[PDB]
């Protein structure tokens, strides 16, 4: 059910959304895949995350371009690493207005990013303050907690059964929980039940760094976060 377009993959979940997936390409390490995710809202369509640079961002725009040719109203990434901030000079330069946490916006200049033109903020329940979100559409945002970096935000997708993790959830059979340099160890667990509690009726879970699975990621995930805590 992959469809490659040049270096990049996209797999559709539903009528409305699809998985784009890129790899990459530095002298020094394997092909490593990052998801995120396209979103049909009616007339407009909706990115979530980049890829991991610029020019695969761009390819991203163009595979919308050429297979919905709608315009892209606006891009929301959800934490300041590369694999999903890697690309916003691209988003940029196509008239795309992009949404992070604020905090996100915060680290990106040491993370090397560039900042996206808006700021998230949360309620103490974790949920976006919607005058920061204006028409986001089915998209919803939900902050869990530090985890896999203290900034890293969720969404929900109205309408479907998909809610994306992100890179805090991993799938399944996933070993460890990757490179955990920037992880908050004590709260990921909670974090990633706060996910999981925040769109349970969710039945299929979308993740940077896995093909989408069932909700069992989301408890595989905080099993392997509460055995790291225990150590
Ligand atoms: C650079 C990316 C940002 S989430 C990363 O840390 N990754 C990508 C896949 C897993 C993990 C790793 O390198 O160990
Ligand atoms: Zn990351
Ligand atoms: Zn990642």
């Amino acid at each position: 059910g992959d469809q490659r377009f040049g270096d990049l993959v996209f797999r559709q979940l539903a009528p409305n959304v699809w998985q784009h997936t890129s790899y990459l390409d530095m002298p020094g390490f394997g092909a490593v895949a990052s998801n995120g995710l396209i979103v049909r809202d009616g007339g407009r369509v909706l990115v979530v995350d980049t890829a991991w640079t610029d020019d695969q961002t761009a390819q991203i725009l163009n595979w919308i371009k050429q297979e919905i040719n709608l315009p892209v109203a606006l891009a929301v990434v959800t934490h300041a690493h590369q694999d999903k901030m890697g690309g916003m000079d691209a988003l940029h330069a196509a008239g795309i207005a992009t949404y992070a946490n604020a905090l996100s916006n915060q680290l990106a200049p040491q993370e090397g990013m560039v900042a996206a033109q808006h700021s998230l903020t949360f309620a103490a329940n974790g949920w976006v303050e919607p005058a920061t979100a204006p028409n986001f559409g089915p998209l919803k945002v939900f902050y869990p907690g530090p985890g896999h970096t203290s900034d890293n935000i969720t969404v929900g997708i109205d309408g479907t059964d998909i809610a994306f993790g992100g890179c805090l959830i991993k799938d399944s059979k996933a070993k460890s929980l990757g490179n955990l340099g920037d992880a908050d160890t004590e709260h990921y667990a909670a974090s990633a039940r706060a996910f999981g509690a925040a769109f349970p009726k969710a039945s299929m879970i979308v993740m940077s760094h896995s093909a989408p699975d069932s909700r069992a990621a989301i408890t595989h995930t905080a099993r392997m976060a509460d055995k790291l805590r225990l150590v």
